[PDB]
């Protein structure tokens, strides 16, 4: 792909983070802490899952960013509506305002309802995310495999401002402690 020129500088929004997340000083890395991280509750925080939003809101244009997923067993990545549900249980689906892919139990899947199997020959260490607001497109690229396409959501009905979306995943296994990192431009 040739989307690199729409690169945007994404930072994480502390106030939206699940209370067990640790966001780095530069707001470019997030990982799941071994306990509650000593913050007050608020109506923005994701309660049930180790999720956080980017600070940036997008309502027009073309945007591209890259995330490092090295040595993680589980994670979700993509975009979501600014008004997505924060509290309780929910599915990652376009009907609920999410355009996402994930890794879970050695398989990659797109967050359609029901979910779609992805065909990845080279497990990615870095994922590229491309949003075209006007076209209604969210695409995912395998940076480890020379930028090969992973998945395109088309005919997206965003129905609001979009925010970058992250889930570091659970660490029940002790093998998923590694952070998500926003990669340099
Ligand atoms: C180890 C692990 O991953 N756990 C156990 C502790 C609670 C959970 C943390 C993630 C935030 C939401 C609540 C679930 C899951």
């Amino acid at each position: 792909h040739h989307h690199h020129h729409h690169m945007v500088h994404i930072t994480l929004d502390r106030n939206t983070a699940n209370s067990w997340l640790i966001i780095s000083k530069d707001r470019r890395q997030v990982r799941m802490g071994d306990t509650h991280q000593n913050v007050s509750d608020n109506k923005e925080r994701f309660s049930n899952y180790p999720m956080v939003l980017g600070a940036q809101r997008f309502s027009s244009g073309k945007m591209y960013w890259e995330v490092d997923v090295t040595q993680k067993e589980a994670w979700d990545l993509g975009v979501c509506r600014d008004s997505v549900q924060r509290k309780g249980q929910f599915s990652l689906s376009p009907e609920n305002g999410f355009w996402t892919i994930w890794l879970w139990q050695d398989s990659y899947e797109a967050g359609t309802s029901p979910q779609t199997t992805l065909h990845i020959q080279v497990p990615p260490c870095q994922i590229g995310i491309f949003v075209d607001y006007e076209a209604g497109v969210v695409s995912f690229y395998n940076i480890t495999d020379h930028g090969s396409l992973i998945y395109t959501f088309s005919e997206c009905v965003f129905a609001g401002p979009l925010r970058p979306f992250f889930n570091v995943g659970f660490n029940y296994s002790g093998g998923n402690a590694a952070p998500l990192k926003l990669c340099p431009l």
